[PDB]
Parts: structure tokens; C-alpha cells; sequence
């Protein structure tokens, strides 16, 4: 039980190139099996990835009532709690310098350049990484010539969740098992692990903190038709230490559709048309949580699978 390992070092993966097919193959193979995979990314360097986590601790470091000014939506961007557990929030629209500038003079009245300057630059690097593998993705199914339509005003999410020192070695739960909803989820664990995968078997992957983990969310598995697994995951502290993640996701601009050419007589159109906001909203209410462990039980499902 251990993920695939893809080498995404920037070098040679122009598109066409003998080193991006073999890739494209390995990606496609991982999101269909496994969901997930480990990442060798040098889009960002080790320099970086410790401001950014920096930055991430700097913001959750405000006081509550500075963090509330960014709104009451905890499914996206808001700031959220469960008390001596974990916390966690995000920076909306992370690759829109604008948004990017209003969210930090919103947080710092006096300035913070650094911290804009930072954040942003990783939110870019993230977001290539993230457009490169959907390319591939869309490449591996014939739907290449779909693809720049597809990715037309994607939303990008740069989140932050810390879990607090558990008290205790061994193994300490610290975050649900649910799907995410992006499209892809890149994650950093800054050098303490504790996210924790399941298999479609029913066993459970817990990889080291050394690499990125790239993660299919419900939007791609329903865009593929259910062809990639959107995998279920949860975060175990293995160790009496303080754990930070660093999160980037990917969001459609409005709408998910299935396109024709992934259904067929063995493959039954799974979902219907739906729009992203609704979604995440939705699986954040009493009578919707139900779709949090499953598209399948949100309003979109067409009942294909009887
Ligand atoms: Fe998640």
C-alpha cells in the first residue's frame, strides 16, 4: 500500500514532448486507480514552500475577529474552527492580484507586501501545475480540443488548516473523512504528515510529508463520468507535534457538465448538469452533508447506477 510517484520536475514537460506522454499516461493511470498521487514539484521551490507556510501560520495568527472579515462561507475561503482540534482559511481568487491585494489590505490596514507578494507567486506556480495535469487528463480521454473551454475563468483557492499539538504520540484524528469538491486539490504538508487516503478496496494509504499529493475532487469524477475516483480522506496525527497544510484548489467558473463522448451503454450518465457555488454550500447544510462522502447523494445524481 503506497501512492504512485510522478515526477513533475517542469523541465521537458512541454506539451508533445516524449517525457509528457509518458507522464499523461501515469497521471491518467493514478486519478482512475488510486485518485491520488505523490508529486515531485519544482514549479515551487523548498524556499518558497516554507514562506508560504510562514505566511499561512502569519494569517491564522490574527485575532478572530480580523479573520471573520472574511466572511461567513467556511466551504470555500472562511475562516473555521473546532476547538483544541484544528482551524483553518483561505485566500479566495489566489492567482487575481487585485483580489489577492483587497484580501490582504482587508486583514492588514496597514500593509503587508510580503505576505501578498508571497501567497500570490504561489497561487500561480500552483495553478500551471494544476492546468498542466487537467491538460493531460483531458488529452488521455480524446477531449483536448474541449479543453481551453473547460478552463475558461477557473476559480483557484489557496487554503490553510492548522491542527493543534494533539497532546499525545500514536494517533490522534484530527479532520473527517470527506470528498473533496474541486476539480483538483494540491497539497503540502510542511513536513509533518497525517493526511490519510483510502483505497477503493477499503485499505488505507498514509503517505510521508516529503512530497506534494495531488487529489481528484467530485467536480473531475463527474466531468469523467465516474471514469476517476474522487478519493476519501481524512487527517491522523501520528505525533505529539503541530501540524500546518497548505491546499490549492481548482474550481470550475459556474457549472459542471458530463460531456457525450464519456457516455455510453456501460458508462450511464451519472450526474446532471450543476452549478460549483450550490454545491459547496450545499454539502456545508444540515439536510446536504449527505454529499460530502458522495456526489451520488446530491441532486444532480440521475439514479443511473439504480
Ligand atoms: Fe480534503
Amino acid at each position: 500500500l503506497r501512492l504512485p510517484v510522478i515526477d513533475l520536475s517542469m523541465k521537458n514537460l512541454k506539451p508533445g514532448t516524449t517525457s509528457w506522454n509518458s507522464v499523461r499516461t501515469q497521471v491518467r493511470e493514478a486519478l482512475e486507480e488510486y485518485g491520488c498521487f505523490e508529486a515531485v514539484i519544482d514549479a515551487v521551490s523548498p524556499e518558497l514552500q516554507k514562506a508560504v507556510c510562514n505566511k499561512g501560520h502569519e494569517l491564522l495568527n490574527l485575532p478572530l475577529e480580523t479573520k471573520m472579515l472574511n466572511g461567513n462561507k467556511p466551504e470555500y475561503d472562511g475562516f473555521t474552527s473546532i476547538p483544541n482540534l484544528n482551524e483553518g482559511m483561505g485566500v479566495g481568487r489566489i492567482t487575481d492580484l487585485e483580489k489577492v491585494e483587497r484580501f490582504t489590505n482587508l486583514m492588514w490596514p496597514e500593509g503587508n507586501k510580503d505576505f501578498c507578494e508571497t501567497v500570490y507567486s504561489y497561487g500561480k506556480r500552483m495553478a500551471e501545475v494544476d492546468h498542466i495535469l487537467k491538460m493531460m487528463v483531458f488529452e488521455s480521454f480524446g477531449m483536448e480540443k474541449h479543453f481551453d473551454s473547460f478552463c475558461e475563468s477557473t476559480n483557484y483557492l489557496l487554503h490553510f488548516m492548522r491542527y493543534q499539538q494533539p497532546g499525545k504520540d500514536g494517533r490522534s484524528p484530527a479532520l473527517s473523512l470527506h470528498k473533496d469538491k474541486s476539480i483538483l486539490t494540491i497539497v503540502n504538508q510542511n513536513d509533518v504528515k497525517g493526511l490519510e487516503f483510502e483505497t477503493k478496496d477499503g485499505e488505507w494509504i498514509l503517505p510521508t510529508a516529503d512530497n506534494h499529493i495531488v487529489l481528484l475532487g467530485d467536480c473531475f469524477m463527474a466531468w469523467s463520468n465516474g471514469r476517476l475516483h474522487s478519493p476519501l480522506h481524512r487527517v491522523t496525527l501520528v505525533a505529539n507535534q503541530a501540524r500546518l497544510s497548505t491546499s490549492s484548489f481548482s474550481f470550475p467558473k459556474d457549472i459542471i457538465e458530463t460531456p457525450a463522448e464519456l457516455v455510453d451503454e456501460e458508462h450511464p450518465l451519472l450526474f446532471n448538469p450543476f452549478e460549483i457555488t450550490e454545491l459547496l454550500a450545499y454539502c456545508f447544510t444540515k439536510e446536504g452533508a449527505k454529499a460530502v462522502c458522495d456526489l451520488k447523494q446530491y441532486k444532480a445524481y440521475t439514479g443511473a447506477l439504480e
